[PDB]
């Protein structure tokens, strides 16, 4: 409703995970032409974002410890996979809005501020899919995430967990196949969710 | 690249799989604005739609049977759960890119022309992650066109095509859960497309 810039970064980290892990810069420049031209609200509105109060727990600083490690530091912005100037932990929208752009600079604890902006999104998520899950939840955090909305509220692991949490624990390794392959990072990455999913 | 009113369909049925399996009005009414105001490739770039010439099998009159079975036939334009007006087997836009509205009116003959526009990136998408399989990918089709590209691409299901065929088969049964909850209807449809992968 009312529109802020902290969310500009929150909606494509949204849409990165429903773009299956990546944006690609032809998303952005489109995204923010539409952003420009109609406003947030209806960028948010036609991807399915409803910007989110939700008072059950927050991403603890393992979890964002964690996170941290699987998106890799970069202290100079760096043109992605996608080709969309990205810089920190996977930042390619500062909290004003802002896109990164060749030249940037920062610090890690630079870096951690922008990403807590970028995952603010998650919790909300993991609240409105879910029993308080203590905190642990800052394994859910990095798999809701990585793999996006709509993923969570299709997954068997969702079904397991509203209360098999041994299945649910079992099913972070089942996502690791990208495009038909088996992804070395991803059951690396699954792996320390799993792990940390086990207090 | 050129735009064609054709295409319109074919996004919104795209976004309904990456949405989770319907549109809100509210999604619609912001896409057409971003399509009125910036060119339907603004719209089509943003959500990940990259429009398609793959001459490696198309949907054939069995496949649309049971996506047509799934759908519903509804001859008289009706308010869908989202609250889109929705006519035929789940069309909301008309190949002339104009929108159902309270009034239209169908016959089965109709409602299947504008299904096979609907469904008009199904094969496209199938080309590009997967083998030719003859004509049983009318099962795969009626998957895809459910449960949308990025699904597909990140599926153990589609690990074990490209060649365990037996495991994919077994791995419809496993994508009836929808919000943690057991689906009558999607065992119900994943069964008959199980069942169909077997000729």
């Amino acid at each position: 409703s009312v529109d802020n810039a902290e969310q500009i970064a929150q909606a494509y980290s949204w849409l990165r995970a429903m773009s299956g892990g990546k944006l690609t810069q032809e998303q952005v420049t489109a995204g923010d032409s539409i952003i420009a031209m109609n406003g947030l609200k209806t960028f948010a509105q036609v991807i399915g974002y409803k910007m989110s109060v939700t008072g059950f727990r927050d991403i603890s600083e393992n979890g964002y410890k964690l996170i941290k490690s699987f998106e890799g530091f970069e202290p100079k912005a760096y043109q992605d996979t996608g080709g969309v100037w990205t810089i920190g932990y996977g930042t390619i929208k500062y909290p004003n809005g802002t896109r990164v752009k060749k030249g940037d600079m920062c610090t890690m604890a630079e870096a951690e501020e922008w990403l807590k902006n970028d995952c603010a999104w998650v919790d909300a998520c993991l609240d409105k899919y879910l029993q308080p899950t203590q905190n642990q939840f800052d394994a859910l955090a990095s798999f809701v995430y990585n793999v996006g909305e709509t993923a969570f509220s299709k997954s068997t692991m969702l079904k397991s967990l509203n209360g098999n949490f041994a299945g649910a624990a079992n099913q972070f390794d089942k996502w690791v196949y990208d495009n038909g392959k088996l992804i070395k990072g991803l059951v690396n990455r699954r792996a320390a969710e799993k792990k940390l999913f086990l207090s």
